[PDB]
């Protein structure tokens, strides 16, 4: 390895793997070809980089280079050709960086002080220009985050030391006014006119020169973003004043319906009253696990990222959801995020080659992404963030719309070049920490998390985000902690850092408090010394927490710190006097010196006078429409679509926890309507999340608009055990061009609506919500000016306790003897405008559904919820985008089934029939039901919108009657394939084309029977029972590292074997507080330890392999006689890189990058194998589901001779099936490629078993997402522990 001078240090150059596999490079040569660059190959390898503070040894040499080997083991090759080497730019840090030289430091080699990681690209085109090898340069990189370089040791400028820049004043006092336009202008403060009067007053009061860093943090206070002006503005409306802010309009929602709400408004997330249950986690002072029954109360927040999305999708909506679960961990004294949210709204995706009808180029700004881009990029984002910090993503929406059409402002393009990226959630908090806790005079103030980096400050850098979600994590176990101290709980305040960094976060905290703060800029964690003040003081760098703690706890927090690895610093202490200080120990000065009243003082109220715009509609011209034509258009848009490009990238099942997610029934066909959690490992209590949003509505109706979004959150949720409608609360997310014509008055208008009217009247309160008001983009075109415009798009999140989980219907259509029922809230009026229908004919056509009845619409959930707790239902989809057509097509994709409906009831016209989306939805029953259930609507006033459809049938066919005409005949799988070709392309272009492929095609065989299951074993038999009953419970070591995250419910699934589940953190091994020698039983858990850096699960196990007393402690454990391992996903990959202390281990796998080059969340079916594993007792010849949630669960052996030698030894335990039963290859049913199925070994002497799948996420069986209906509270996973526990005797 290569080792150079780098000013007091020295660089080392690694060589890695190789860094593409072949239909990635056929892909790139595909794009040379296509732009006319006559490229003949590209090869590519990682190069890591090493800047030292001091030599290594030979031993510590050989440590560095076995800890940058990972990956798949794909073919070197000697380099040929040009090189062109990518890495992050300078000035930058990236995530894999900071990652990797953790597990370099826990390895013990504290002479790095960092590591890097870029790609050498050798390409051989002896034919280029120099312009065209900057074309080939381009194709190669991220302009927005990425530099290309040409030597290897060029890489040096990534580690360049810069000197702390000085605090530079703005001359107020020796030039007057001016001096602070100049600065405005400079520093993109963006300050209106009158804010600028404010800072001079201010300034020449206090008789001093501004500095940079406190005009910086006046500005970031001050922003639209930040402020909420608008939200807070006195309104004119056509000449009359009105009497509310729409801020106060909101409120509104919690003066009328204030039950239930636990805190609205005073904090970054509600809180409402959830359910006791018994909460599980380890004991401070014994380490155990145990459940504590108590209230767990529910919290839930919505954030958006439109603009960072715009330029770089990837961290934008990465930083979406990590901002948002930052807001949840801060609620309160702290809390813990349970469960996740993701919306999209974009442009029109234009994929290559699948170009739609309706779809027209109309360009964009050079600056920004495309809307094909930003699905792309922006859904693995957020994945990105809610797998790797640990939180299932179990709801959504993702919307297209992009049209010349003749709204309010006359035609217009109407669209979203800057999209919609929402992310939000649900947690669980107790009871003593809703309320924010007093701060103390002399309280410590602290910054958890991150280091600061110069983030948030090619063209539109400012706007690149940057994420790290272990770090959160991290962060995320210490808040933990806090909260696990009940009454101890020595956290008085706790805010999230976001927007405006610390500049805005601590003097919100201190000033929360009725406090001041004094502060010391150099105790904050830096990772970029030559940053200035402010940009110390103001950068947006992520996974950062503030808090104050009294300074009594401090041994007590730094401990909980520690024992977590999550960083933190004392930066300051609360004072008597509201006042703000930074000092600078290093220049010796004082970059801040403010009362907090300056600071925070505000410019005047704006006052917004405004003026009514309505568009009139034009009747839809059905010249080229037909039923038929119609059917396979709506079925293309991607609203529509099948979604699973954007659900099974995402985690659903880490916690334990997840009753329903996306995925509904054997087919695992992606349509529930909601999310639902249970609210323990021990109830069937829990809590619900829904979404309702119908944007292209407000181009005709903005009212309308804002109340379907309403009633579209309550039918999605409606047939889950809720009880109260008043139980359903309300996040109301409002994204608007403000200023754009008639978009102010439209807003107001839809505020009312929901705020002052409908929500009221309903009983919904609105407790937490958030506002985006530019949704705009301008850019020149031609000669020509241009404009894309947003529609006024509230997104509704609805959340709710939940009564009981296990009453939750589904799309899934059952083919007993049946009926059909539609609730019809349209109540006739069928309109078409502004539907799913209009949009793919390019149209907006007349006029857009509406809440036609609020009575009956509040009578539709008081029905649903009777026939839900009465368990009347068989199955339940609601209307939205498609139409009852949509609905019913749906409904039978998900029972793999056919329908026979007819329509003759619902009007003449079938078009408008079929394609409308006023509100309402499909019901089944039992066909002996249908008089009882029909005569239990009308008791709620709805018989006049209750129509009798038909039912549901086996088979293959999709048809509807009108008296005796056909009006539609289809065969369901065509319909169900058509429906599916959106997900498909996304994944074609996204992931490995060939097992995109593979999973379209298993939609079009019928045969197809589905997930089922075959048991060898009695399921409800307690095999542990007698053991149990003893009273003697053998301790298990639940193992985990930093960024472990589904260690809760494998210490719950031993805990109900009969085992005394410990908390064992790698820290405490390292530390002497546990030895492995007091325990028969360890299990590895899942997650994301040191996010996948250097290879999953590898820097884990080198951390132990590296030290030479915890290696020897491992070691001793498994050489013992009867001691029992355990290790699943994450576990697995660590235990698999420590055969060499695992005896009998010695023909294991190593577990590597998925086939399809995704992460891979799947219910997939396995069977259980013929092996010695002592942990697999009894279970041989079953099959049945299982939770996957992995990226690198790829079975990868040496070769041929490894694999079969690995087989006739007879280790394998687990192999993935299709649903016919077979063992397979084929993609998704096996989920990542293993050879024969391959997901789980065990040793010669069955005492340690390793699997990539989670039996410890699906042990209850109301968290198997698809069941046999006879089953109890087991499934037939608890078998495993089971079998532990009667093992050790
Ligand atoms: N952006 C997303 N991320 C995750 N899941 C999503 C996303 N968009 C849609 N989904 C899910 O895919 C399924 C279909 O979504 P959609 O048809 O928009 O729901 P509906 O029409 O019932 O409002 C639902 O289970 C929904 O939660
Ligand atoms: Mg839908
Ligand atoms: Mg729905
Ligand atoms: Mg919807």
């Amino acid at each position: 390895s290569g080792l150079v001078p780098r000013g007091s240090h020295m660089m080392e150059i690694l060589r890695g793997s190789p860094a593409l596999s072949a239909f990635r490079i056929n892909k790139l040569l595909a794009r040379f070809q296509a732009a006319n660059l006559q490229v003949h190959n590209i090869y590519a390898e990682y190069v890591h980089f090493a800047d030292l503070n001091a030599p290594l040894n030979d031993s510590e040499q050989a440590q560095l280079t076995r800890l940058l080997q990972y990956g798949p083991a794909l073919s070197s090759h000697t380099p040929a050709g040009k090189l062109l080497l990518v890495t992050p730019r300078p000035g930058t840090i990236s995530p894999w960086s900071s990652k990797a030289t953790d597990i370099a430091h826990n390895c013990g080699l504290q002479q790095v002080d960092r590591l890097e990681r870029g790609v050498a690209y050798y390409i051989e085109a002896s034919t280029l220009t120099a312009e065209q090898w900057r074309q080939v340069a381009a194709e190669l990189h991220d302009r927005m985050m990425e530099t290309v370089f040409s030597s290897l040791t060029d890489a040096e400028k990534l580690f360049i030391h810069h000197q702390p820049a000085p605090v530079s004043s703005v001359d107020l006092l020796g030039e007057g006014r001016q001096a602070l336009i100049d600065a405005n202008l400079r520093l993109g403060l963006a300050l209106a006119e009158d804010e600028i009067d404010y800072l001079q007053e201010a300034f020449t009061k206090l008789g001093r020169n501004p500095n940079d860093i406190e005009l910086y943090m006046f500005a970031q206070a001050n922003s639209e973003h930040c402020r909420h002006k608008i939200f807070n503005a006195d309104w004119i409306i056509d000449g009359k004043p009105q009497p509310k802010s729409l801020f106060k309009m909101i409120k509104n929602t919690f003066e009328t319906t204030p039950d239930y709400v636990l805190s609205a408004y005073k904090d970054n997330a509600a809180v409402m009253e959830g359910s006791a249950v018994g909460r599980y986690f380890a004991d401070h002072n014994t380490g155990r696990y145990d459940f504590h029954q108590e209230p767990a109360h529910i919290l839930m927040k919505v954030e958006t990222a439109n603009h960072p999305t715009a330029i770089s999708p990837w961290p934008g909506a990465a930083t979406g959801s990590g901002g948002e679960i930052r807001d949840e961990g801060a609620t309160g004294r702290g809390a813990k995020p349970k469960a996740g949210l993701v919306g999209f709204s974009v442009s029109n995706l234009r994929i290559p080659g699948f170009e739609q009808p309706w779809e027209e180029d109309f360009g964009k700004p050079e600056r920004i992404v495309t809307a094909l881009d930003i699905m792309t990029e922006g859904p693995l984002g957020g994945a990105a963030f809610n797998n790797e910090f640990g939180r299932p993503a179990l709801t959504g929406y993702f919307r297209t719309y992009e049209e010349k059409v003749n709204s309010h402002n006359g035609e217009e393009l109407r669209g979203y070049h800057k999209p919609i990226m929402l992310a939000g959630g649900i947690g669980n908090i107790r009871a003593d920490h809703v309320q924010k806790g007093e701060i103390v005079v002399g309280a410590k103030l602290i910054v958890l998390g991150g280091p600061a980096m110069n983030i948030g400050l090619d063209l539109d850098f400012a706007s690149v985000q940057r994420d790290n979600p272990e770090m959160e994590r991290r962060c995320q176990e210490v808040i933990d902690r806090c909260w696990q101290l009940g009454d101890a709980n020595p956290i008085l305040f706790i805010h999230d850092v976001g927007a405006g960094g610390l500049s805005n976060a601590m003097p919100e905290l201190v000033s929360d408090g009725g406090r001041g703060g004094k502060f010391e800029l150099r105790d904050i964690l830096s990772d970029e010394p030559g940053m200035s003040p402010l940009e110390i003081w103001c950068n947006e760098s992520q996974e950062r927490y503030v808090l104050a703690v009294a300074a009594d706890q401090l041994p007590l927090f730094d401990e909980l710190c520690k024992r977590e690895r999550a960083p933190y610093a004392v930066i300051g202490d609360a004072t008597e006097e509201q006042h703000l200080s930074l000092h600078d120990n290093h220049f010796d000065n004082q970059p801040i010196d403010l009362p907090l009243d300056v600071l925070l003082g505000k410019t005047p109220k704006m006052t917004r006078d405004v003026q009514t715009l309505k568009a009139k509609g034009d009747a839809l011209n059905r010249a080229d429409i037909t039923i038929a034509d119609a059917v396979k258009r709506v079925l293309h848009l991607p609203t529509v679509a099948e979604k699973t490009f954007l659900v099974t990238i995402g985690d659903r099942t880490v916690t334990g926890m997840v009753a329903r997610d996306q995925m509904v029934g054997p087919w695992q066909v992606p349509v529930a309507d909601c999310a639902v959690t249970t609210a323990s490992l021990d109830s069937y209590y829990g809590e619900a999340m829904s979404i309702g949003e119908r944007a292209p509505v407000a181009l005709l109706d903005f009212a309308a608009s804002a109340r379907l979004a309403v009633g579209e959150a309550l039918t999605n949720i409606a047939a889950t055990q809720i009880g109260d409608i008043k139980r359903i609360k309300l996040s109301a997310n409002w994204m608007a061009a403000a200023g754009h014509p008639g978009e102010d008055a439209g807003l107001y208008d839809a505020v009312k609506a929901v705020g002052e009217e409908l929500c009221p009247q309903l009983g919904l309160t609105i407790p937490v919500g958030k506002d985006s008001m530019s949704m705009k983009t301008r850019w020149q075109e031609g000669n020509e000016q241009r404009e894309m415009t947003s529609p006024l798009s509230l997104v509704i999140s609805a959340f709710a306790r939940v009564e009981d989980v296990r009453h939750t219907l589904t799309p899934q259509l059952s083919t007993e003897d049946n009926a059909l029922l539609l609730i019809d809230l349209g109540k006739g009026h069928n309109a078409l405008g502004a539907t799913a229908l209009a949009q793919v004919y390019r149209q907006l056509g007349d006029k857009p559904a509406d809440v036609r009845d609020v009575a009956q619409l509040k009578g539709f959930y008081d029905a649903m919820q009777a026939l839900v707790a009465a368990r009347k239902l068989l199955a339940w989809h609601d209307r939205s985008d498609g139409g009852l057509l949509v609905t019913l097509a749906e409904m039978a994709f998900a029972g793999h089934c056919g329908v026979q409906v007819d329509i003759a009831a619902l009007g003449d016209d079938h078009l408008a029939a079929l394609f409308n989306e006023e509100l309402g939805g499909v019901i089944q029953v039992r066909a002996e039901d249908r008089d009882a259930v029909e005569a239990l609507l009308a008791q709620y006033g709805l018989a006049d919108c209750v129509h009798y459809l038909g039912q549901a049938l086996a088979g293959d066919r999709f048809v509807i009657t009108a008296n005796d005409q056909t009006v539609f005949s289809e065969s369901r799988t065509t319909l169900r394939v058509w429906w599916a070709e959106t997900t498909w392309q996304m994944q074609r272009l996204r992931d490995n084309p060939q097992c995109a492929d593979q999973e379209h095609e298993a939609k079009a065989n019928d045969t197809d029977p589905g997930l089922n299951v075959k048991l060898s074993f009695d399921i409800n038999e307690d095999i542990a029972a007698p053991y149990i009953a003893t009273g003697a419970r053998p301790k298990v070591a639940v193992l985990r590292e930093q960024g472990v995250n589904s260690h809760v419910e494998m210490a719950a699934a031993f805990h109900r074997a009969g085992f005394d589940a410990i908390d064992v953190h790698m820290s405490d091994l390292l530390g002497g507080r546990i030895g492995l020698g007091n325990f028969h039983a360890l299990v590895a858990c899942g997650g994301f330890s040191y996010g996948d850096v250097l290879g999953a699960g590898e820097g884990w196990a080198k951390s132990i392999l590296f030290n030479h007393r915890v290696r020897d402690e491992f070691e001793t454990f498994f050489h013992r006689p009867q001691t029992l391992a355990l290790g699943v996903c994450n576990g697995c990959q660590m235990m698999s890189n420590l055969r060499e202390l695992i005896p009998g281990s010695e023909l294991w796998p190593r577990f590597v990058r998925n086939h399809s080059d995704r992460f891979e969340a799947r219910f997939s079916l396995v069977e259980v194998t013929q092996s010695p594993s002592l942990l697999l007792q009894g279970m041989v010849g079953s099959q049945m589901p299982i939770a996957v949630s992995h990226g690198e669960g790829r079975v990868e052996v040496r070769d041929d001779a490894h694999l079969a030698a690995l087989e006739s030894k007879g280790l394998v335990a687990l192999r993935y099936v299709d649903n016919f039963g077979k063992v397979t290859e084929t993609y998704p049913a096996n989920p990542n490629g293993s050879p024969n199925g391959i997901t789980a070994v065990t040793t010669e002497n069955g005492r340690v078993t390793i699997m990539m799948p989670h039996p410890e996420r699906v042990f209850r069986t109301v968290a198997n997402s698809w069941h046999p209906e006879n089953w109890g509270e087991d499934s037939p996973w608890m078998r495993i522990f089971r079998n532990a526990r009667k093992q050790l005797g």
